[PDB]
This record gives structure tokens, sequence and C-alpha cells, in this order.
């Protein structure tokens, strides 16, 4: 039975071929790790390779987990072809995209509409950047105008879907949460969205900020009335130990948190994508490490 299987929030994970082993014996929900960003779909145009998303969504429908879509814009692993599209027609095939997913999948949970909006807005020409902002208006008149433009087509095409924002290293200062928030009160002048997610990457929860600030900015973010959620949560563990304690610091924080309806870990097995700083659960060998061991007997403890 899945860790979170009593309690009243879901507690998933990434969801891919190297997470696959055990999956549904630990996460209730599940979010694709790769499958779903647009360049994985359709990396040559017009023709859509739907089958790594189609693992995760069939998945997730056969083990009755809720399934969060991630993601529609972002600033990495978007297709390549568009990038010297002229806007006019780099908004049609953004259409398309959204129409597309909207046809496809009629059972999502979560709809991620944009990722990392203070980080990685798609205004890059780089390798997977996109170079699409001016499709979608920019900055315009209110400095978020893209991201505006992301949930109303969001709106139109998914309109019985939960539409989510979300972003990373937002929790760990005022200043940060304040300008995610600007953007989340833009958007719900036209109610355009009904959900917040931050990351929560071990880089985004290290000791030199208390954890008491981080509650102390979930509670900012939850003024809004909107739920919470912890999208991509790790934590590394170059010794066990560390990653025991930090676990033990951090997790609770955010699982016991009012507002938060639910928490993602961003991997659990090697070869997810902190596997180098050791965020993984468990061993290559397939035995547990002690931070699970606690997670588990924790998460039971608090439903
Ligand atoms: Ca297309």
């Amino acid at each position: 039975a899945p860790l979170a299987a009593t309690a009243s929030k879901f507690l998933g994970c990434a969801y891919g071929a190297q997470q696959a082993p055990g999956f549904a014996q630990y996460w209730n929900k599940l979010t694709p790790e790769n499958g779903g960003k647009w360049g994985s779909v359709e990396a040559v145009r017009d023709q859509m390779d739907w089958s790594t998303l189609d693992a995760a969504y069939r998945f997730a429908q056969a083990n009755q987990m809720p399934f969060q879509m991630h993601v529609m814009v972002w600033g990495n692993q978007q297709p390549e072809w568009i990038k010297t599209l002229r806007p006019a027609e780099q908004r049609r095939e953004i259409e398309q995209w959204f129409a597309a997913v909207a046809q496809r999948y009629p059972d999502i949970a979560l709809l991620e509409v944009v990722n990392e909006p203070l980080n990685d807005p798609p205004s890059k020409a780089d390798t997977g950047g996109g170079n699409y902002l001016q499709a979608l208006g920019g900055n315009g008149d209110s400095g978020w105008e893209w991201v505006l433009q992301s949930f109303r087509l969001a709106r139109r095409h998914f309109p019985h879907t939960k539409l989510m924002i979300n972003d990373y290293s937002i929790t760990s200062s005022a200043q940060a949460t304040q300008k995610y928030l600007q953007i989340v009160r833009l958007l719900q002048r036209e109610n355009l969205v009904d959900a917040i997610g931050v990351q929560e990457h071990a880089f985004e929860t290290t000791p030199e900020v208390a954890v008491s600030v981080h509650r102390d900015n979930l509670d900012a973010l939850a003024a809004t009335g909107l739920p919470i959620y912890i999208t991509e949560f790790d934590l590394d563990g170059p010794t066990d130990a560390q990653q025991l304690a930090d676990y033990k610091r951090v997790f609770p924080v955010f699982w016991e948190h009012p507002a938060v309806h639910g928490i993602t870990l961003w991997g659990f097995r090697p070869g997810l994508w902190r596997d180098k700083e050791a965020a993984y659960l468990i061993r290559a060998d397939g035995t547990e490490r002690p931070a699970l061991t606690w997670l588990r007997d924790y998460v039971a403890a608090h439903p």
C-alpha cells in the first residue's frame, strides 16, 4: 500500500522508466517526468509522439491515481522548429498543442500550464528554448502578458480542468514569494489559476534559510485562498544520515501545512534528476534508505 493511502493529501512521484519498479507500492499520484514536455511530443513539427506520455497516463488510470500534466509552457525541452517561426505561426502551434493535449487526455487532475515564470521563461533560442515569448504577447502591459495568455488558452481548451502555476525558489524568501504572488494576482483578475505549485528541490530548502521562513511563505501563498502543491520535492543524500536529518527537518513543514493539498517527490530510485547528489530513497540494490524508512512511519502517523 502507498505511503499516503490513508492520508488527506496525496504523496506522489515523478514517473518514468527508472522510477517505474514498485511505483504503486509507494506513491498515489504521478507527474510524467519528461514525456509531457512539448519537445518530447512534437520534436518534429506536426507529428506527435505520445508514447511516453501515454505510458504515464495509462499507468495513472490503471492505478487510479491523480495525473498532473507536466507541462504546457516552459523555457526548456520545447520543440526546436518553433524558434524561427513568426509569432503568428508560433501562436497557432501553441494553440494546437493545447487542443491536442485536451483532446487526448480528458482526465487530467492538475494541468501545469506554466512552469518557472520567474526563472525560465520561453524566451531563449538555445536547445529546447522555444523562443516563443512574443507569440504569447511577451511581457506586455502587466509584465506577465505571456503567462496570462497561456492560462487563457488553458481555460479555453480545458474548461473543466484545475489549472496550476509552478516555480522554484519561492518559499526560500519573502521577496520571491511576493514576486510570484504578483503573477497570481494578475491571473486572479481574470480568475485564470486554480492552484499554486512550488517545486522545493534540495537547492531550495537548504538550512541557511530556516524552515520557519518557508512556513511563513507558505502562509503567504495560502492567503490567496488557493490550494498549494509541492511539486518536485527532493533532498540530497551524500550520506544516509544527512538525508534522514534533512527529511526530518524539512518534510513535516510542507506535509503538515493546511493549505498543502499534496506533495510529489521528484523521483525515488537512482536515475532521478538529482542522482549525482544521491537524492534517491532506494539504493541501486533495491534496499530502502533510512530517510524512506522514516518517511513511511512519519506519513502513517500524520494523516
Ligand atoms: Ca503542430
